[PDB]
């Protein structure tokens, strides 16, 4: 049926394309790839899976395959090419609500397109990822974090409702008011319970511009204290976005220039600063204020901070330009053949109480004396803005840090060992981190990830919504 209609492909090019991901480290050939033209085809697939005894195929939902470690693979299974849902010219896959208070987006849609559609209506999502060519369904299945998350929560905290087709092949609309168990499970649910075909995303009146600053520190305590200051509840301070990066001495200039923010002169200034202080590591807060009035507001905020005087750097850009800043990096890196490489990224949430220890062991320790290519991103998040009833797992402390070591790779083996070492350091130090964007490979690691209570709920939802354990096997939780 589907196949005859050409929707279910088994040819080598189709399975090949669905067998690799952004991580470019692991690969797994599916048996087939579904190219659905409508949600009806997804229902048909999942209904078949549900009602067929001896159904052979796990099923993954490939957004854009930005997964790092095969999370979007269905080894010997069926990969759904979600992008196909957005092929048709009509009907539209992104609808800003009549009142401009939300935007309905197909799960297959990429956030860059959600942004463009929203802006046409004078609005925009309030919580982002740093990189916009990811799908709605994909980020919502994880959490979706960027510099706004401290005040707006992750993207999963900014969803009104969703349409989900479960493992039972049943199309369900869910929200806090209806099928809340599914709603909660799916958000941060790692594709385990059903495919998100539509997510209803909160929006706010779109700011036109962003004042965009980088603040430089050689003192991690001051750096982290200032980040916590900027993201502390008042309701929140004025900053619209707060992240940070770490630059190890050995690749200081290179990594500084790689931000795409500092001029070569800025870089020289910072290297000199680091040199005059014999600093092994430099830190930079990255913050924006969406909007003469900006000048004084910015001055007032900056006046509460303790970055190195003379080391506040300022850009002023259109809001959309800031949001899509990373696309330019990709376009550039790709031209140098440095985008499509192995990405042994290490992402975790580190409890505030141990972030200084992490800094000591990793940034001042393990990572020292290496040539780092890729941002080392560090910034605090407020647990209060996360819904613990959702599948996403975060540390127990009110404040935890997103730590994203975006290593680009004989380097691969070294980098992989380095990550094991970082993890070993954290385990030995008793740092109660949570991984983000990582898949574990045994039960005990996953149970530890979620914690006993949340794991048990996770399993309860799996039994309810994907009893055959077909969905997103590449997460290696139930597969
Ligand atoms: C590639 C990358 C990723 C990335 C990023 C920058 C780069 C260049 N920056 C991020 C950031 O700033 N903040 C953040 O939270 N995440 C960031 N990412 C990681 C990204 O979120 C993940 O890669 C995520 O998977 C989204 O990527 P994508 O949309 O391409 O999804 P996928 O990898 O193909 O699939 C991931 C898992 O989710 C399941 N899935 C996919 N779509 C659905 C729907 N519609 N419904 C239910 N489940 C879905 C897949 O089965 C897979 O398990
Ligand atoms: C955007 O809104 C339109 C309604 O105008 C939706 O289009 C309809 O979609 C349903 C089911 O997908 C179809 O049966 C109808 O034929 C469509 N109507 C029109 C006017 O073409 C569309 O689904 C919405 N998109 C999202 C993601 O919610
Ligand atoms: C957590 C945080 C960030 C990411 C990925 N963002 C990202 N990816 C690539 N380049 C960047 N430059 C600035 N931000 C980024 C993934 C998980
Ligand atoms: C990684 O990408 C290269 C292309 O540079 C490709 O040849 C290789 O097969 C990929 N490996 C994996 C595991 O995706
Ligand atoms: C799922 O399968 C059960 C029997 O195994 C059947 O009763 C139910 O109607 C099915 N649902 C769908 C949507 O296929
Ligand atoms: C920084 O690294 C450079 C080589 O890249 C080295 O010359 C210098 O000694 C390092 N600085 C410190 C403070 O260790």
């Amino acid at each position: 049926a589907l196949a005859l209609d050409g929707k279910l492909r088994t040819d080598s090019n189709a399975t090949a394309a669905a067998s690799t991901d952004f991580g470019n480290i692991t690969s797994a050939l599916p048996a087939a790839v579904l190219y659905p033209s409508s949600t009806g085809d997804l229902v048909a697939l999942l209904s078949a899976a549900n009602s067929t005894p001896g159904w052979p195929y796990t099923i993954a939902f490939r957004g854009r395959g930005h997964s790092l470690m095969g999370q979007a693979f269905a080894p010997g299974g069926v990969v759904v090419n979600m992008a196909s849902l957005g092929d048709a010219a009509a009907p539209p896959r992104i609808n800003v609500s009549a009142d401009g208070r939300y935007v309905d987006a197909g799960g297959e849609q990429v956030w860059i397109d959600v942004l463009r559609a929203s802006l046409a209506r004078g609005v925009a999502p309030r919580s982002w990822t740093d990189y916009l060519y990811l799908t709605v369904g994909g980020t919502l299945s994880n959490a979706g974090i960027s510099g706004q998350a401290f005040r707006h929560g992750p993207q999963i905290s900014n969803v009104l409702e969703m349409d989900v087709i479960t493992g039972h092949g049943e199309m369900v609309t869910c929200s806090k008011q209806l099928n809340a168990d599914l709603f909660d499970a799916v958000l941060g649910g790692l594709g385990q319970f059903g495919v998100i075909t539509r997510a209803r995303i909160a929006v706010e009146p779109a700011p036109a511009r962003a004042r965009w600053v980088r603040f430089v520190y050689t003192d991690f305590a001051a750096f982290s204290a200032d980040q916590e200051r900027l993201t502390a509840p008042r309701s929140f301070g004025p900053m619209s976005y707060v992240e940070g990066s770490v630059f190890v001495n050995q690749s200081l200039a290179t990594d500084l220039a790689n931000t795409g923010f500092f001029t070569d002169a800025d870089v020289a200034r910072i290297v000199a600063l680091a040199g005059e202080r014999n600093a092994t590591t430099v830190y930079s807060i990255e913050a924006t204020l969406n909007y003469a009035a900006v000048d004084q507001e910015l001055a007032s905020v900056l006046g509460t901070l303790s970055y190195v005087e003379g080391f506040a750097f300022q850009r002023d850009v259109a809001y959309a330009a800031f949001l899509d800043r990373v696309h330019g990096e990709e376009v550039a890196l790709n031209k140098l053949g440095l985008w499509r490489v192995p990405h042994p990224w290490l992402n975790m949430f580190v409890p505030r109480s141990r972030i200084a220890d992490f800094d000591r062991g990793v940034f001042k320790g393990i990572l020292q004396g290496t040539d780092i290519v890729g941002p080392l991103i560090v910034y605090p998040l407020n647990k209060s803005m996360w819904d613990d009833g959702m599948s996403a797992a975060t540390p127990s402390e009110d404040v935890f840090y997103a730590v994203s070591l975006l290593f680009s790779s004989n380097d691969l083996a070294r980098l992989q060992e380095q990550n094991r070492r970082i993890l070993r350091f954290c385990d030995l130090a008793g740092i109660q981190y949570k991984t983000y964007l990582a898949r574990h490979t045994d039960r005990s690691d996953w149970v530890r990830h979620f914690g006993a209570a949340k794991w048990n709920r996770f399993v309860e939802m799996k039994n309810k919504y994907d009893p055959k354990r077909l969905l997103s096997p590449g997460q290696d939780i139930f597969n």
